[PDB]
């Protein structure tokens, strides 16, 4: 699984209705999650920790301290399944690493259901997955954090 | 080399000193978030710059994965950003230590930024406040999220 952390002041999630809102965020973090198609539920298990304990807010007098459930913040998970792009043969990449958007789907389900368990079902927004999505991200920094749990 | 790149509508880049002020902005385009490795060399450089100005990120009529930035005569709002290279490996502190210290740093993405303008254009190349904190603003379209590590090439 790849998952790209942005440290967000707030994200406003929209969809084609001209745009319609459906999701919004606060302080905490907007994860891109990307589904591999031999990813296990260790590797979703492992971005889940990742992104619920990383200490990635100052805490004055500290650098680095504080995660979103300290401080109460908020998640917007979003499927990326442009992760697995291919961009190493030509300028046209392709997406075949990428899970197959139906067990991509019950994969993610379970992972927001876990994220939920873990955290607090309050704290845990979600996109329209498959569907096109405008997306408005207040970054904080910016703080960007990337992780491939294949790299683990 | 590191980069994120996100496909946008505009984004907005805010720095302190009403008490932020807006000093970038672009429309449609791209904005990379680029880290820069240690041992990073103007090949790493080069395969970025390439890669974000010639990757085919936008639909064209009838065919999906079709156009790229300079096609469309869209922008790039170019960010350095060290925290790509934050471990996470061990605990839950990141450690940045695999990232080019900042004065090296700042010289090799100013390079990366003159030579984004050469092989495009220098009013279609937005930049941030290297070392500062921002406030950006993106407007993601899609969303659309690339990721390249130039280590993985050869
Ligand atoms: N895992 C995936 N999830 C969602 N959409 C995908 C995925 N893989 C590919 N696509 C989309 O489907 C289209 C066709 O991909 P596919 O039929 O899998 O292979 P190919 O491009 O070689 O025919 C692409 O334009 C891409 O946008």
């Amino acid at each position: 699984m790849r998952v790209v952390i942005q440290r967000v002041k707030g994200a406003i999630l929209s969809v084609r209705k001209e745009l319609e809102i459906i999701s919004e965020i606060k302080n905490g973090l907007i994860c891109f999650l990307g589904i591999h198609k031999n990813d296990t539920w260790e590797d979703a298990l492992y971005i889940i920790r990742k992104c619920l304990n990383l200490r990635l807010w100052n805490n004055d007098n500290k650098t680095w301290d504080k995660n979103v459930k300290d401080l109460n913040y908020e998640l917007l998970i979003v499927s990326q399944f442009t992760l697995f792009g291919n961009t190493k043969k030509g300028n046209k990449p392709d997406f075949h690493l990428a899970k197959e958007p139906n067990e991509a789907l019950i994969f993610y389900n379970k992972i927001i259901d876990e994220f939920k368990k873990q955290y607090n079902d309050d704290k845990i927004k979600i996109g329209k997955f498959g569907n096109y999505m405008n997306i408005d991200v207040t970054n904080d920094g910016p703080v960007t954090i990337y992780i491939d749990t294949h790299d683990i």
